[PDB]
């Protein structure tokens, strides 16, 4: 059926950051028509109508880049939390980590997965699902390589509507080059996304440019493997692999100007991820947001996983995304609000992140004690959202 | 009444950031001895003793910088801009104080819940002081000034205020005294609160450059404050009422003053700061500082003057959660640091620096010091070397909670 919802403050989330006063939606699957929210009732007098004052509705996050699969392992280093990630060498904190999205107001999600684990509380759950089903693999190997195209044939043989099945390369320390391209060119056989870490840390880009660095111990010691050289020669080899697609490129604090522009340029698709908190953690640099728009390229906001982080609760990466960066910081409220929407929801290709007509009726609402300046909106709602009191994920209440 | 109490992991919070596994604590009122747990169980057969595995014990956090009569605002204010957030609060006019006491004891249970057992508040009206002595927390009460005009009548009405605030002093709470702001504070309004100061033998607490506005009315009689005090004050001036830095510091020369915030303070101006206040503790707030100014502190240009920072969650007229432990993950997140070596800063800014800053006798695991101790329970066993920055990412409420060898939590 169709209703009638709307609260005292509506982020848009179009690219024009718009903050409108009193609006209302209407909605069935999707969003229908938008306006004034007392002029909608009016128009509409019979369909159910819920106005929630002191509000913000806004569409439903979308979490680019989450891992399921997990203190333990060492903070302060890239070297020192691989290592002990690697000298480590689930199912109910699952069902429970699911929970801190849908209540943070997250409606869609792009999980890297590397053995389907989660993929079947995944598509019960309201949220809508773009599993990466991800390779790793430093050393050729024929027989590996068909073992992780027929347990993608798993995943397509699960998609919904609500499910959509991908493919991911983690990193240039981690995947051989013919292991890589194999990967790629089933993505676009079966036409789905590429997620991919580059440039996460001092260390990979010490091993990809000129061969040197921690990674020349890392092979012997933790993969049973005697190799002494990158596996990619240079930075812009790793790249061109992703020439014409739809790669979803995390982290990159360590990419320069000259890298970015060669991932926009010959990627022609690419879509930035970024999760302050976890880079603190390891690498320790943020990424530089002024590089990023140098370059001509957008940024996604992304819990990453508590492989690295102590809370996915989306909201919580977003304050600490803005603790992160020396941006002028009403503008910056505005770049996480987008991050955390619109393009998180272009980056996984998905119907949602914006009130718009036809758009994916994946709504929050939360509520507050003020109502915030129509100039302080999206900052305030930044700082004091914490939990959602309304979420409808296509036109069904969920929360 | 003594009594023993170990932890997996024992922070003693010196300037050595000495981390034991292990360890006990033997203690009254104050701390009577420190060794391994087991040796202290053969030593003291008849004490009570407690051990925790996968827990660490430190000392009880101070926290020296924080307004307990703002604690009725969530939004309210504007952030952005010191300019913007000023502005706002004058604009109110002093309307979110009412009905606030409420409020204040839900703010003093995010004081203890978070491990904090002395506070250094800011008070203009002494709203709270008997909150706070109704309250187990070690308080040092700053009576704060504000008068941008000289005028004797209101300095006599605020020595007579500063007088009832030494009738309510015990062994709990301190009284000390405040000199707002270079832009708030007309210079011998400040000069009398300072005299006052050394004859009450009290300390001194201050805001000082927080802000790029403030620079600019300091140094050069330029920027937003040529318009502020006709539009907010009533008032007609149009001059800084100090002529350089300099001549805001030189008047705390000699004294024991607390510098909040100081991000905009140049390095000559910070080697003023020690040199010329003598005993002189900065001040830093993190999240304060994003909200406002926008501009972080210069860690780096702390210690290339000679000082050293405590971290104070200020009051949220300005911040989202006065749980110290809040503000030092926002404070590991504000400055490019080496994590490691800053992971010390932070968990020695919220003991050992802001005791001494306080002048109080706790802050450090060390014989003759307050039994002011916190105990956190985690659900791993943490590495020596990761322990003091993985206990600041985990920590969120407090297992125990001792003051004075009393226990509170
Ligand atoms: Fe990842
Ligand atoms: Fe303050």
């Amino acid at each position: 059926m169709q209703e009638i919802i709307g609260a005292s403050l509506v982020f848009l989330c179009n690219e024009k950051c718009e903050v409108l006063e009193d609006y209302g939606v209407v909605f069935d699957e999707k969003i229908v028509e938008i306006g004034d929210y007392h002029n909608l009732t009016l128009k509409y007098p019979h369909l159910k109508a819920q106005f929630f004052e002191n509000s913000v509705l806004l569409p439903a996050f979308i979490n680019a880049h989450t891992h399921f699969e997990f203190a333990s392992f060492d903070y302060g280093s890239f070297s020192g939390w691989l290592g002990s990630v690697l000298n480590n060498g689930c199912q109910g904190a699952i069902q429970n980590a699911i929970m801190a999205q849908l209540k943070s107001g997250v409606g869609s999600v792009g999980a890297i997965s590397n053995h389907l684990i989660e993929v079947n509380l995944l598509k019960e759950s309201p949220l809508n699902a773009v599993v990466f089903l991800e390779f790793l693999g430093s050393s050729y190997s024929l027989e590996k390589l068909k073992a992780f195209e027929a347990k993608f044939k798993e995943l397509k043989d699960l998609e919904d509507q609500k499910l959509k099945a991908a493919l991911a390369v983690h990193a240039p320390y981690s995947v051989q080059k013919d292991m890589a391209l194999s990967v790629i060119q089933l993505a676009k056989d079966s036409q789905s996304l590429l997620s991919t870490h580059f440039l996460e840390s001092l260390e990979e880009l010490e091993w990809v440019e000129n061969s040197k660095g921690w990674f020349e111990n890392f092979y012997q010691r933790f993969l049973k493997e005697s190799n002494f050289t990158s596996l990619y020669e240079g930075a812009n080899d790793y790249i061109d692999m992703f020439k014409d697609t739809h790669t979803l490129f995390v982290h990159n604090q360590f990419a320069s100007l000259e890298a970015l522009k060669r991932i926009k340029s010959q990627v022609k698709n690419a879509f930035l991820i970024t999760c302050p908190f976890s880079n603190r953690l390891l690498s320790g640099k943020a990424l530089d947001l002024e590089r990023v728009r140098e370059a001509g390229l957008s940024v996604s906001v992304a819990t990453d996983g508590l492989s690295s982080n102590i809370s996915l609760s989306l909201l919580d990466e977003l304050r600490a995304f803005l603790l992160s960066h020396n941006m002028p910081l009403l503008e910056l409220a505005k770049i996480a609000l987008l991050g955390a929407t619109r393009h998180g929801a272009k980056a996984l290709a998905l119907n949602n992140g914006e009130i718009e007509t036809n758009k994916r009726a994946d709504l929050s609402v939360f509520g507050f004690n003020e109502k915030f300046t129509k100039e302080q909106a999206i900052l305030q709602f930044l700082l004091h959202a914490k939990e959602v009191e309304r979420l409808f994920l296509g036109g069904k209440r969920v929360i």
